[PDB]
């Protein structure tokens, strides 16, 4: 049915100590299905995870490449993932969709699988947005690449609208963002380029409803930035079957 | 009597745990005063403070903003404050008077409220420098301004020079260098919007301390870079009645 | 007959509480041989560590200036010491030889001692690279410095080859490194700087390991990036001797 799932810890911080306990917590974690995990974050964690993270589901990722060495740099170091365009990089760093597309592109033209993020703010949710918006970075993203650069393209959801409302999405609201989506890229990338597409949940996600979220025809995982930092995205790995 | 007093943190680090039991303090945490508290950090705790904090007298508040886009899409996010030529932005990173009033005059055109940062070297204590220092940092910073501007501004004098000596600021120091700061707006922007200026105390400060700081004529708040971090920062608060 | 040797702490993160207990810890220890200790960091603990850091023999470093003013009004705060081209440096953000060596140089030039790193990665390793790779970094850096400017030069040796292979390295292994860039520097330098020359082990070291390691030739310390955050630092402090 769905492509292969993803589980991407977006690691933000964090004591060397918790990470270390959380590393061997993933080393000795016995997983029974086709699920790529991900560990995302900035240097010192990440020499720290290539270190002595070591299991056959994992994989790590940078967070960001400064520039066409910091790519380069980063191959040469042994990272194959990175996660683009995510909230900090369009709202702390003012990334514009067009700033965020030409690192997609650049990135696939490195060697690099990429999960590039997308997602409307509330002022957008609310007055009815949702759709241009989104649709709009999505856009933005497509016209720098090739039907074949899809190949190693992951898209993330994250509906930063829902920051400080004291709510979490239903499976529903998150299902409609990613069905969206999905129609986009079948009918101007293609059907199959569509069926192959890692669309991953980036909203406020626990143990309890990963599951029901998964149960979502148009969703293939998570990528977390809370839980990612706490034992429980075992559960969250676990939710991909 | 005095304008509406300022407690400001500038969480600098710290754990995403300790971090959310702070919240729940601050949450759980009755003011009785009319004072304008503030949480200043880099992203990924203000989207944790953004998530979870609600205090009718909190605010988040930026501690950078890198270009147009970044004041912008901050602004888009709901951080309607910034703290500005703070101590690492003037010594770690080699921020001038003039790229700091340049950035103040920037983030005021575009909404903010900008806590703005002076305070002299030990060179420049020691040399009698003090008031010549001080004044061209401010200098600097209203060159950029117009009076309307001044309400969007607050000041936070910095006593960078005792870091390292083993002392902290007597009441006495700290009132002088205060007095000081509200002469030079008095005569110079007016003395309307001196009376209005809130001037923050940003030198190390306890629960003990900040009360005796406080009673001062010239001290308006404080802005706190390591009992914010701690349970203490209530003192803080509490102080400034 | 061995030059000064040199303890370095690469704090990388950390929490305030620790930091500020490993404080007391260095405070508290007696060091009985001639020895330069180094605590590394970015801001917010370098303040902390210039605030509450007293003992004869530490000293605190900054870990990247970003410009001119940067170098200027590091030194103005009191960090007279940089780490630069260590593995962050070139791995993530993409730092070209020739990048590293003009912050060496234009570092040296504004009164800093400077801790410079250098070293290579494992396909250069297992394609019998290292020398030619290794002395081409140092080789850079020589380019731009003066006979005298290597007075405020330490060479650190950053096997970054060895993350995720599970190994660490023998005395042996790293006794060649160090004895190679040592030969270098005899014969295109000078003997008499050669001789002065402090060339820091900077791969995975602990207590055990450190004083077998410091009893090779050319060893002259540590650059340590993980223990340097823990109470075992003062063992590796205790190995140059």
């Amino acid at each position: 049915s769905k492509p292969q799932p993803i589980a991407a810890a977006n690691w933000k911080s964090g004591s060397p100590d918790s990470l270390s306990e959380l590393i061997d917590l993933f080393n000795s974690t016995s997983i029974n299905h086709d699920v790529q995990c991900v560990v995302a974050s900035t240097f010192v964690h990440l020499a720290m995870t290539k270190e002595r993270l070591s299991h056959p589901k994992f994989v790590i990722a940078a967070q960001n490449a400064g520039n066409a060495d910091a790519l380069a740099s980063l191959k040469d170091f042994g990272v194959n993932w990175i996660v683009l365009g995510h909230s900090e990089r369009r709202w702390y760093y003012g990334e514009t969709n067009e700033i965020v597309a030409d690192k997609v592109a650049a990135a696939v033209a490195s060697g690099f699988m990429v999960i590039a993020c997308i997602g409307e703010t509330l002022q957008e949710r609310e007055s009815g947005r949702t759709a241009v918006v989104v649709l709009t970075q999505i856009a933005a993203i497509a016209k720098k690449l090739k039907k074949a650069d899809w190949a190693k393209v992951v898209i993330a959801y994250e509906p930063v609208w829902a920051i400080g409302t004291g709510k979490v999405l239903t499976p529903q609201q998150a299902q409609e963002a990613h069905a969206l989506i999905r129609s986009w890229v079948s009918s101007k990338i293609g059907a199959d380029v569509a069926g192959e597409l890692r669309i991953l949940y980036g909203g406020s996600v626990n143990g309890k409803n990963a599951r029901t979220l998964y149960q979502q025809r148009d969703v293939n995982g998570f990528l977390v930035g809370g839980a990612s930092l706490k034992p429980e995205f075992v559960d969250i790995i676990k939710a991909t079957q």
